[PDB]
């Protein structure tokens, strides 16, 4: 909501022990305990290339934009509940702003 632009050696940093404990940033690793992100910007929640999703992430078919991705990003729990996806949360949409950006710049 209150977005700002960031750099990819910010965002890299936090994704990189945050998020990349179960998910993949580029194309190259293998779905580990999360699918694979690079390229979700432009499509619905729950698309994947070689792996399954929960009976509420699909259903929920979120278009994963700029703002958007902060959405979920807050509570994964409270939009899609039962979702796999139990990291926390990061609440700090300061913090996440720059993280748009870095995803940003890996998947355009
Ligand atoms: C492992 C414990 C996870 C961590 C840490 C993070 N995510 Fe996650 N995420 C995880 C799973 C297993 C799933 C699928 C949920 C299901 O029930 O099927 C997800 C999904 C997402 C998605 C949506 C993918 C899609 O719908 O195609 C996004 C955009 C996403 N996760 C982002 C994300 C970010 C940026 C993280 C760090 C803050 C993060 N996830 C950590 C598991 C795990
Ligand atoms: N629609 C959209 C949103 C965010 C991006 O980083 C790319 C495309």
């Amino acid at each position: 909501t209150e977005f700002k632009a960031g750099s990819a050696k910010k965002g890299a940093t936090l994704f990189k022990t945050r998020c990349l404990q179960c998910h993949t940033v580029e194309k190259g690793g293998p779905h580990k305990v999360g699918p694979n992100l690079h390229g979700i910007f432009g499509r619905h929640s729950g698309q994947a290339e070689g792996y399954s999703y929960t009976d509420a992430n699909i259903k929920k078919n979120v278009l994963w934009d700029e703002n958007n991705m902060s959405e979920y990003l807050t509570n994964p729990k409270k939009y899609i509940p039962g979702t796999k996806m139990a990291f926390g949360g990061l609440k700090k949409e300061k913090d996440r702003n720059d993280l748009i950006t870095y995803l940003k710049k890996a998947t355009e």
